[PDB]
């Protein structure tokens, strides 16, 4: 079933011209799209209804839209609306012209500590906004941490996200497999907000070390390592960073920092955070003083 | 830890007394040092191994030394040897007692055309030697164009330099951000020898105009201007100089002069090149 060259909203009468193909994942494909009248450019997520027949997939797509449309934050992908033809669901999102932390990681490998700190602070602020609105994302990974023109982080892909109905509620059901499986998800013990802190721990490790903490060549060994909390931080990682990784990557979810305590860690409060990163940082390491000072042009 | 007052080579048994502090950049500090027996004076580059733990920094330091120690040219900083303690790497270099073209530019701003020509010829001869030995410097800037007692140019800081392994190899990986970002570096398209001609174009512009070609108050606008080749040569620049700048500052690396063609431009062949510059030219415009 071919995807229309022009997307028409049956209700609001708005129409979009399908531009550049941006990427695909699971049931979904994503394109650059532009309004006819305003000429404003967005990201168009496009899902065939042929893949939404299995009732677990209908509820997945439904839940993503329900959660995402309720969110508005500087560090969360803007949600502009959704509509549907007889063959497709169309979701209009904020375009992020600098791809994702996944492409950055593939190109650069290990970032400098100030770059890691710059991105992680924004990831933490976004997740703090989610948790305050009782949303667990449950699938934070480099691939759904998008970058706009100015290299601001935008959290997207709410496909596994869930709303906590009361503070204290633990969930078991997932409609898919998260990239970073927290130990309480692997063990099916019930999970809450702490799974997001686990994934941010995995992300922090990956950005600073240049490889994932647990991932091996085979899933059996990966999952045994997560179960037994078997990972190693290289000697070259600065003690304060190493310390914060150890706090987040603990088997006991209750021993992990809350998202509010994460933001207040010595890593963030006492580490150099650049106000901006130059665009060259997508491809080449920037240069920083041993201890930078705001008392210098 | 603290830096030793005397530097001892464990192998060659040579020993150096740490003199005046000359300057620092990134992980490195530089001092004036003197031999015990000859009393010959050198520049001592001194890097803590504490900063070389990250394996990308170890290989950076390693590659700089590997490339630099293979070079010997009158317009390249002399490399006299290296050794290491348990806490430090020590590199013994040719001393350049008159700092760099950066300090000259800050004091003088726009140079006279014959001064610009004098420095650029030496920069081009140095780079011609590098390219012939399959070395791309990739970070030529006023700050690593050092001046000796006689204001002869010495190219140093091979920290971003790479050796071309085979004919038509294009490079992508840089272990740092060059001062002058060539458009093929910004776009991550792959680069070779032509990035050095781009940087020499930017240097020529800066020396003659007194400001950099692309640099603005915000890096976003600077990088958009490099991408779109947006720069302006003031009317007061002599046409032959203006023409040579335009040849070097082209988006297409293949459209730029090679380092060998650079030397043969009318700018060099038909312009007055002083045999030497008097020491006053560090602070006041000379008479010609
Ligand atoms: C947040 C909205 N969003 C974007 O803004 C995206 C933009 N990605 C970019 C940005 C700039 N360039 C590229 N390219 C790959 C270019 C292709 C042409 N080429 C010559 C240069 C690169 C891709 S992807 C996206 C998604 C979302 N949500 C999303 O991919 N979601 C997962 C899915 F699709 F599986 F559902
Ligand atoms: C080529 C060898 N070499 C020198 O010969 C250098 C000599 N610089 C001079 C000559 C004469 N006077 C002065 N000063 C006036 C001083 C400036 C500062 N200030 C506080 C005291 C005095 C500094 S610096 C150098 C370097 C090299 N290589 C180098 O700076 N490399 C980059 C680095 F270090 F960051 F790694
Ligand atoms: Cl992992």
């Amino acid at each position: 079933k071919e995807i229309p060259e022009v997307l028409v909203d049956p209700r609001s009468r708005r129409r979009y011209v399908r531009g550049r193909f941006l990427g695909k994942g699971g049931f979904a494909k994503c394109f650059e799209i532009s309004d006819a009248d305003t000429k404003e450019v967005f990201a168009g997520k496009i899902v065939p209804k042929s893949l939404l027949l299995k009732p677990h997939q209908r509820e997945k797509m439904s839940m993503e839209i329900s959660i995402h449309r309720s969110l508005a934050h500087q560090h969360v992908v803007g949600f502009h609306g959704f509509f549907e033809d007889n063959d497709f669901v169309f979701v209009v999102l904020e375009l992020c012209r600098r791809r994702s932390l996944l492409e950055l990681h593939k190109r650069r490998k290990a970032l400098t500590e100030p770059e890691a700190r710059y991105y992680l602070r924004q990831i933490v602020l976004g997740c703090q906004y989610l948790h305050r609105n009782r949303v667990i994302h449950r699938d934070l990974k480099l691939g759904n941490l998008f970058l706009n023109e100015d290299l601001e982080v935008k959290i997207g892909d709410f496909g596994l996200a869930t709303k906590v109905e009361y503070d204290g509620e633990r969930k078991k059901t997932l409609c898919g497999t998260p990239n970073y499986i927290a130990p309480e998800v692997l063990s099916d013990a019930g999970h809450s907000f702490e799974v997001d802190v686990w994934s941010i721990g995995c992300i922090m490790y990956t950005l600073l070390v240049g490889k994932p903490p647990f991932e091996t060549s085979c899933l059996k060994e990966t999952y045994l390592r997560i179960k037994k909390n078997e990972y190693s931080i290289p000697k070259h990682i600065n003690p304060v960073a190493a310390s914060l990784i150890q706090k987040m990557l603990q088997t006991d979810p209750t021993a992990r920092p809350t998202i509010n305590e994460l933001l207040n860690d010595e890593f963030f409060t006492s580490g150099y955070i650049p106000a901006r990163l130059p665009i060259t940082c997508l491809t080449i390491p920037p240069r920083f003083s041993i201890a930078p000072s705001s008392l210098d042009p």
